[PDB]
């Protein structure tokens, strides 16, 4: 258990932050013309 | 249990904050050159 809590100690801050980018991720990388090209681009394919 | 709960209402509210922070922490404190810096960074060791 000396290494066995480290490895949820390091299961938890490899998922956690894998999970925590996914929140985010989409801040980082105009966007009312980003926006309205894939509002134009979904509605046209129906 | 008239301490206990608080306890636990000051257990949480101090570990949900430093989880928090660690959500949010990274936008605070360019930011293509600061990215661009650590890709070059990275790649280069490899
Ligand atoms: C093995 C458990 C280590 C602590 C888990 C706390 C993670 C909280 C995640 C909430 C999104
Ligand atoms: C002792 C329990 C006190 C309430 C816990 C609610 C915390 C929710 C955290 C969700 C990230
Ligand atoms: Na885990
Ligand atoms: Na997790
Ligand atoms: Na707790
Ligand atoms: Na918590």
């Amino acid at each position: 258990t000396i290494p066995l809590v480290c490895i949820y100690m390091l299961s938890t801050n490899i998922l956690l932050v894998n999970l925590l980018v996914a929140m985010f991720g989409y801040t980082v990388g105009n966007n009312d013309q980003v926006w309205k090209f894939q509002r134009f681009f979904l509605v046209q394919e129906y």
